[PDB]
């Protein structure tokens, strides 16, 4: 009764995660060696991507140059991929998860579990757990696919309520260069991923206004406190300050505020006066996560009269959407709740 | 009734703190505007003279005016003896002799706060020699920026509520924001331990590792700071205290821009010894490596050397010739992931 794994997704992250999962699923006796990977079919040079993956063991489109363990089987039909699976690993861009869940509903093993790697503010893991009826875990941290594929050292956090399922997901994904901490707070692990991008816009505003590292450190820390307080006020699950010390909190926050794309655009916006829109295009055209999340935060907070409790988050919103001069951003932190 | 302040020290940080304290003592009713500041005498004319006449510590806070209600005083007993609040702000190497001179000479019920950053806690050395209750002030700050009124925060650790609130009023400005917490030891130990983590962060930069690897090193450093404090420190120790400025913020500022970091990187990137890079770039002694060696002695006595692989990797690369290129291997079986 070794557990069967299906990787629902085969993009950049899915393919890199497949390198690890395939290896661990072969080596460890608690897992079935046959790992299916749902691959949305595509024509590459008049050839089928699933076919290329099953003959060359390389995702020539989304992770070229890397070999996948040969026990990882591309399957183009998502129902066929997942139907005998004990563990599903959801790793697709957020815009497709709905349709995927609408094709899988009613078709999963009765005992199937899920972990979401997908990073009105409802948690994507809840969208999946509700539509499919499976317990959901999450996998979040300061990490990127290219580096994980290159075995460059980094960590991630796993949020999973059940201890035995947590231990199993760790076994499945942990390597010497991809280190895992399991915690029981799914909602907390998961919400960090959206909030951190609001803070990084503020961090970039700090850079673009010409301030130094000690000011930027203050902006990030206050951002973190606002992330914790907001998660305690919004999330159903239990929420502890100590969970934000995991990779999903402080590490992802700092890697984003110091080297993120949201930060680069934010900086350029403050130094130049060019709009957020123009800078996204000039620096491919993919929109910024932070600003839209801040708008969504404003709606939630404004509807409960707490806009005042979150000056960083709200200052990000007002500069991005209500014409507040970016040069006021620091002023907005001079009477912060943390210092009352 | 009105509380008097004495700033013990007149250097870069003491002079910047004088600007804030002088400003605030003059303005707020509950402090005596007369703020004494102990100034070790120098021939700049007489340094104390220069300050008191020209109100600028030309040598230490250059390009700034100090408030006129701050009085340079060349003898430390005279500066302090009427003070209710003593602000200790001198380099570590001097605080011993200064306490030796102050012992027994202080006002009844005097209190102190240490700004001295850098195992026995300096606030305890001061409080034990002088027999006064001690607080600490520590965070992601530097005097130049604080003199220029550039926005930053700090943490005060103070066991007594009314005393913490008094220190917050004395030192807080719109661009110098304070959070008061009750855990003195926890606030203070961060300042020593952070520089070890910074050395490791610097190794990352010099070996060419990416931001996500470096973030992992910093984070693991922070977990090691917390665990070491819970193991080492008197008084209560809270994980959440390390979310304050003295913890995570001072740690990231030091790891993305400190002298410990720059030297560590150059050592990893060029191969040039730490002694050599100390002489060239500073021959002032990097603080991170020595703290690491002290940690190693302590952890041996407790049988815990295996539980702090980041701290002990810094130590072994710096002192036992472990190759810096293998630093990351020591983090691949970390207690955090067990
Ligand atoms: N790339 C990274 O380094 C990284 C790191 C951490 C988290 N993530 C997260 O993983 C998730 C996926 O990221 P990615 O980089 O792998 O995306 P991607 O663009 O590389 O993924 C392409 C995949 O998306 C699916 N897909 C594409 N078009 C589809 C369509 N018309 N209909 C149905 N499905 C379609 C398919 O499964 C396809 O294989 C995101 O939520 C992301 O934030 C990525
Ligand atoms: N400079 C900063 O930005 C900053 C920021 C935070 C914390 N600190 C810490 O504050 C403490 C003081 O730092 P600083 O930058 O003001 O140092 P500094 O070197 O500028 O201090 C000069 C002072 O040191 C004393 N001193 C010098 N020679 C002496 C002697 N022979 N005998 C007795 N006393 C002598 C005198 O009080 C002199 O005014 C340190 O622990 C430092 O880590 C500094
Ligand atoms: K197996
Ligand atoms: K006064």
């Amino acid at each position: 009764a070794s557990k069967k794994v299906c990787i629902v997704g085969s993009g950049n992250w899915g393919s890199a995660i497949a390198k690890i999962v395939g290896g661990n699923a072969a080596q460890l006796a608690q897992f079935d060696p046959r790992v299916t990977m749902w691959v949305f079919e595509e024509d590459i040079g008049g050839k089928k991507l699933t076919e290329i993956i099953n003959t060359q063991h390389e995702n020539v489109k989304y992770l070229p140059g890397h070999k996948l363990p040969p026990n990882v089987v591309a399957v183009p039909d998502v129902v066929q991929a997942a139907e005998d699976a004990d563990i599903l690993i959801f790793v697709v861009p957020h815009q497709f998860i709905g349709k995927i869940c609408d094709q899988l509903k009613g078709h999963l093993k009765a005992n199937a579990t899920g972990i979401s790697l997908i990073k009105g503010l409802k948690l994507i893991s809840e969208v999946i757990g509700e539509r499919l009826g499976i317990p959901m875990s999450v996998l979040m941290g300061a990490n990127i696919a290219s580096e994980v594929a290159d075995e460059k050292f980094c960590e991630t956090t796993i949020g999973c309520k059940d201890p035995a399922q947590g231990q199993l997901l760790k076994e499945l994904m942990q390597t010497p260069n991809f280190r895992i901490t399991v915690v029981q707070e799914v909602d907390t692990v998961e919400i960090c991923g959206a909030l951190k991008n609001v803070v990084a816009v503020g961090a970039g505003f700090c850079d673009g206004l010409g301030f130094g590292d000690n000011t930027k450190a203050a902006v990030i820390r206050l951002g973190l406190m606002e992330m914790i307080a907001f998660a305690k006020l919004f999330c159903s699950g239990p929420v502890s300050s100590a969970t934000f010390l995991e990779s999903c909190g402080v590490a992802d926050l700092i890697t984003t505020c110091y080297g993120g794309r949201n930060r680069k655009v934010a900086e350029a916006f403050a130094r130049t006066g060019k709009s957020i829109e123009q800078l996204e295009k000039e620096l491919n055209g993919q929109k910024l996560q932070g600003p839209e999340t801040a708008r969504e935060l404003y709606s939630i907070l404004q509807h409960k009269g707490l806009v005042d409790k979150f000056p960083l988050f709200m200052a990000v919103y007002k500069v991005c959407y209500e014409g507040q001069p970016v040069g006021e951003f620091i002023h907005c932190l001079q009477n912060h709740p943390e210092h009352m």
